[PDB]
């Protein structure tokens, strides 16, 4: 089993989608192996460019295919070169961009902590053939950057692994182990836009869907609770281009059930309070005491939220 | 006719447009078939990577050109791989990525059921000169997994039959049936994001457009039931971009629908109430006691569209 | 003149684009001639798969390079294949898939009717070197069925001329005309998303627009009218997003602007008979009975509108 | 210097992008330069189709690499062939489609005029190694054509000259000016849909804006110049995704900025006549009399803006 | 070490996208560097055009492989050249259309000044294989020029560095320093289009925001500061798709809290006006005279904002 020596450099990771749970990887990898002595020009090293590699392959250099396993499409690989010493040992170098996934958990989506994978593995060798003996990650560029609304926290995880598959069972019995590299990356999202641009108007909302019980008419009443209610729909297409359709409730659309459940309670108990009659002779005051009611009740599902 | 015998590994399935009844899936396919025997270095397999198949094929090896029948664009193959055996048995590895097509029906849309299908088929050679004898379908990374709003159930489905094309009969007649591999995974949507973010508010709003009765104001009355419209028509935008333009219609247009309906009812009761005068003096209550009424019709107008 | 018999197998028919007037067709196509008589293994045909075809055509064979001419960006072919026979005659066999164009007619909109056109012609034949003898068109998979909202009626039309061009005049002195093939197939659009999204909601605006003058208070007029001016407007918008920048007039742009137009004269006539007074004191009532006189007169303007 | 006769043929010009200030154009393009004699089979011309082009450029065949320079992107070229002739002439015929751009001047924006250039020039070769001796231009298609909401007007203009380059000095000492073809194709904006899309409903806007001081409770006349803010803010989004960021104003902006104007100062006038008096109990009819002085002086600022 | 003399001449840059911090650079490259002598057909040079470039590198003709380091995606070359010398010089010209990108700070995001920056390295050679010697920059096409809002400052700046990787060090130890090309060009952003389009409607919103106080009924002033919510939340939305989420704020999002922050304070301070009575009885004119505080209050609070 031949002993490869992988090396990553993380140039850049950029276009974090996270409606699609995507993101762009550009870089550089350096895999270097030994093999059998040959004779250079001089004594130096022997370096081939793009197009003059499938020369050499074509004349029986061993060079293998290395592949990206959690990339959403082809990825796209710009320049690559070989590297061959008299000494033996071939060194092939190439950069790739990338578009890679991987799953995400939204489940505290402004204050939220994820990682940014790349799974490395060759296309057609076991380990029984070929092996990753080590890896290096060099995340100089990104070390501690704001790339987006995103802080890359430390130095990457490297690990080596052996996966094996099913499907090419009937085709290598027993020697279908494959060896497997993964870089894992942490980042941290920073919350500030969705606090100034989010939180706090919709914050403010339910306030004001509280001060609808300061009023008098029941006609005027009923207006504003609708027209807070349009306010309410209006944050609540303007927050449904961020965040994709997850089965649970992150804060952001927990603020918009709220403040609809708010307007709901505030029509409900107006209507109640103004129905509420001996025939049509009663006005309610036991009823409309609940300006201080409604904040410490809707503050204790805030904090029942929060835990 | 040769036997080949193919294995399908579904790596992952992406990206389902509901809009345009897309979905990406990412995979391997392995086929396998004998031939004649030869001579290999060694008496070991011969793996033969990316551009040296052609090198193979210019020299007379027979690899066939399968392709996928129900794919949008061309698909995007990644690496490929041959596995000569002195034995003779050929063994052809490739990656795909592609964008499907099937056929969606989302008469139940929230609560929906579909299925993913891939159908493969040799471009040129028919049942005469190849013949798919069996298809394993290995789905061990999406066998009981959340991908996006899709749960997948179970096992995929295989099937091989034979296809006749009418053209090519001027070509070869009678020998124009090609064998057909179809793969399907039954998949069933997540109906939870629309619950709490379509179903709510606008029953919210129906319900909201009953409460307009328990005024007196026939000025408020129709300016009421006017800011209900334009909210209706807001959650009537906001419903558009989820779903393509089917003729039929789903739950959340028939609730659209419904709270146009209550608008319209309730502006057409209370014209109907305010004018229904002896002159200009009478005041109709046998007519506003639709308080309980409206609820129970609407409810059975629900209850039948369930039905 | 090479007397080249193609047929066509229309896949499938998709994307169909009314903002761009484009639409995605994909199938196969089939042309075969008779050449001169040559050595095949044994005596069967010799089929020559996707990369294989520039090696025969290095050594001589002649295969013409067809093209589609209404395209919008260079097609995206798939697998192809020569089939070469002892007897003299060549078939070729390829698989297309492209974005087409064809001139829409739009003034009758949501009950439209338009057609899919695929010109395809030698790029560098003329009718003196290559000739089309017949051509037929196979639409099985889309013969009546409802692929969007566009229903397709019956079999397709299938067409050969001549078409000349002023440039390559100077190139080839009065041989510069080539046969084209042209084939079209009838669409017919399914109205119903339109008629229960688009014609209800604004017909019932229109009614509720008409329903103004039930009021009494001059301000209550005007803010009501006001706020059916905002829903117009929310419409407006939510036509914008399906049809084009075409310089005449659909149904659902007539219906915004006779929303426009009510609204408009209901503010005029509402100011009018407010300030149609003696010095302060009249109230005017033979004005105020167009209650029955603005359906009448509007009903005429959308009957002539019909005609 | 060897003189090439280009010769261009505009098959369709469609794609026009305003927010990008791009357009596609597809067509071919016929190059034509006389040689050295040659031996063609027979006597006739011989006709060279696409990938057996470089087997007669390995062979030291002269064709030149000529580039359209306003293109954004590489340029899609189809299919491409030559002609060689025995008296020595050889023709290039090529198929082009690109996305071209142009400096486009909006300040009359529904009422425009533009051009569509095409600008090409010899990639290697400066004036002493290949001059373009002349340029026809067929506009058959597009000769007097609606392609979209652009009039096509008349024929297409053609200049030949010669463009002198800073860079390639250190490389070329005093030969480095290139021929350059120009084409400008004229252009005129249809402004039918801008005139009952956005030009009426703003007017009309403008027009109930001015009617609100027709009224009398200070609190109707403020609400009502609200819901009037509301419809500016719709239609001010809904002009937005026409046009780009432009430095200047054009017809729509300025109606636009008429509008928020009217309101703001329909508000003033409004505050300034609750505010006149002399302690609390005057009311002012000396500045209520703007029902006629408003039309006359927006109706001078909007002549002003005519001018 | 090879000395190679590059000379960039910018073509054009477009596409500026700020939510993404890209633009698309158009432009030429032309490098040059001495060799050995040889004999060229004649005694002139000798231009070698695209596919003909690797005939000759396969013939051992020294060309290396620059690479741009802060490009999006693998660049798009058109149409290249060789041009060699019977004296020995090679020079090779290359036309890039490339996608960038750059750090970009938006503090003051309407009157913004940023730089567009290109960074070349070589992608396989040290500095001691081949270095950089000069690098001339011709921007005569965007010398001050308005391209879309940014005004183009000037000349451009280049310089000349050496950049050490730490990977490719157990590569080649101590000879991985590589030599690095930078240019740069200032960019200033024209803020018309957001001084006319969203600083005007926004600072009437907030001055009409402050004149809520001059109303009288509780009712009015509160219906009247839920209108004026609508549309700061209409503006909300409308600055979103201008600018990415960052962490910091920008003008317009300080102006969108000020609007906020008015609303909310307005109803504060009227609810407070409303419930500071003795019982029921009392009205309050010693806080209802902040129609001079809150203009001086919140200038204040813009003022302070500037500074």
């Amino acid at each position: 089993p031949v002993d490869v020596s992988v090396s990553i450099f993380i140039n850049k990771i950029y276009g974090v989608n996270t409606l699609e749970q995507t993101y762009k990887v550009d870089g550089y990898i350096v895999a270097q192996w030994t093999g059998k002595p040959r004779k250079t020009p001089g004594d130096k090293p022997l370096i081939v460019e793009n197009t003059q590699i499938e020369r050499w392959i074509n004349n029986g250099l061993w060079v293998p295919a290395l592949e990206f396993i959690n990339v959403v499409g082809s990825p796209d690989t710009g320049n690559k070169r070989l590297m061959l010493f008299p000494d033996g040992r071939v060194i092939y170098n190439a950069r790739f961009l990338g578009s890679f996934s991987n799953d995400m958990d939204f489940r505290l989506f402004p204050f939220d902590r994820q990682q940014f994978v790349l799974e490395l593995e060759p296309f057609s060798y076991n380990n029984q053939q070929l092996r990753f003996s080590d890896i290096q990650v060099y995340t100089e560029n990104i070390d501690n950057e704001e790339i987006d609304e995103w802080w890359i926290r430390g130095k990457a995880s490297t690990h080596i692994s052996d996966i094996r598959y099913d499907h090419l069972s009937s085709v290598q019995p027993n020697q279908n182990e494959f060896s497997r590299i993964t870089v894992r990356i942490d980042a941290v999202r920073n919350p500030s836009y969705y606090l100034w641009s989010f939180i706090l108007p919709l914050g403010l909302i339910i306030a004001a869907s509280w001060s609808v019980f300061w009023l008098e008419s029941f006609s005027e009443r009923l207006q504003t609770s609708f027209t807070l209610m349009l306010t309410v729909v209006a944050y609540a297409f303007y927050t449904s281009n961020i965040l994709p359709r997850l089965p649970y409730t992150t804060v952001i659309d927990q603020m918009i059930i709220a403040g609809y459940g708010s307007i709901f309670a505030a029509i409900l108990l107006i209507i109640f309070a103004h129905h509420r009659q001996a025939n049509g002779v009663e006005d309610d005051l036991l009823i409309q005491r609940c300006r201080l009611a409604f904040p410490l009740g809707f503050l204790a599902i805030g904090c029942v939220l929060v835990i």
